């Protein structure tokens, strides 16, 4: 009756995205010799995606995975530069292929070990199942499952998708941990009967964007970073 | 070429029959009676099938394997008169073993091998969270745990395959269902996956004779996962 399982969003949370996007971006533009300001790609990409996929979530669009929506959506935002037309179909899928690859935390990965070592874990994130897949591998993140909002065809807040992970997990939601950077996603977990722990990410958009971190009354635990949460749950190996 | 490898889980990586016969004669033993355990993993599987139809044909909601499992134990214990003697308290404990089926010697190594060169996951019937613990208790490396259960449903259902294929992201022909029960490496066959049998000899046991003859439609045909590895290039 204990904490028995803990449960992950991905972006942010445990991988830098705009790292990611930024230094593979830059690399991309470096060799075909154009200039680029990937900070402002990065956040329109980001913008035009989560517009679309709330359009997806309104019913306006058709449901399709994430892959597609920001395959999707880097043609949107590329149509503002004039170097994006010169980049065909293969460049595109290159590009798009990044949200694949997020890198850890240097944090994550040792925390995520530890954690294991005393409790069932797994992802629960927006995300396709096959992006968080390959994220977890190429990022050597280690994990009892993979489970997304995919797997219901929803997204998280939706009250389906924190039940999807009591379901496969097979515990009640007392014995549930949804550990994540983003306060909305706790709140909606913790309204659901789950233990939440928040961890701070303050380059979640970059070294240089003010992200909010304060701690808010709800939270059961308040980390700074994957290996601190494992510490305060008492969580070696 | 080949991308992802989909492992069915009971018998194909786990010894089920050496897991309750061990688990069952502990339980005997405790309690203080004897009980011939040797033929209590055909009894289970059989009351099980007989009940699992019931949510296949629709006569029963679906429910998850796992009560089923516990339903079916009710079954084969009152064929015994030494059953009385295992109380509720006991057939749940009992029938938690489904969630701790122990590997085969090979399973391991040949699972770490396979996942340094390829995407891997189970795709079995049962439930998400017996599989989880099954591979989490004994080491099991995956890259991602499926399971029927994510469909409601069951192999050779070409819904299973199909959640395989959409939850790694590629096609019938960059993926391989691995098994040691052909029905299941048929239906994938049909769909367009390649396909790899292991045999396992042991599945019911020393004392049965079970069939793990090749068969042409076998891309590949191994005696273990290790052995499997080798074939792919995972050496
Ligand atoms: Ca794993």
């Amino acid at each position: 009756m204990g904490l028995k399982a803990l449960f992950f969003n991905v972006q942010g949370t445990l991988v830098d995205f705009y790292s990611t996007i930024t230094r593979e971006g830059e690399a991309f533009s470096a060799v075909r010799g154009f200039q680029a300001d990937w900070t402002t790609v990065t956040e329109q990409w980001r913008a035009e995606y989560r517009s679309r996929l709330d359009q997806v979530i309104k019913g306006e669009r058709p449901w399709t995975t994430t892959d597609r929506i920001y395959r999707e959506a880097l043609d949107g935002i590329l149509a503002n530069h004039p170097w994006g037309a010169s980049l065909n179909s293969a460049d595109r899928d290159e590009l798009n292929s990044l949200w694949s690859k997020l890198i850890p935390w240097d944090d994550t990965a040792p925390g995520l070990a530890r954690l294991r070592s005393k409790y069932i874990t797994s992802t629960l994130s927006n995300g396709s199942m096959a992006s968080v897949l390959r994220i977890s591998k190429l990022g050597a993140l280690p994990f009892d499952a993979i489970l997304t909002a995919e797997l219901v065809r929803s997204s998280k807040p939706d009250p389906k998708v924190y039940q999807l992970a009591l379901d496969s997990v097979g515990i009640e939601a007392h014995q549930a941990m949804m550990v994540a950077c983003h306060k909305y996603d706790l709140q909606a977990a913790k309204r659901l009967g789950f233990k939440v722990a928040f961890i701070a990410r303050p380059f979640e958009f970059g070294p240089n964007k003010k992200v909010d971190t304060k701690p808010e009354q709800y939270f059961d635990y308040y980390a700074n970073s994957v290996v601190e949460l494992a510490g305060m749950l008492g969580a070696l190996e």
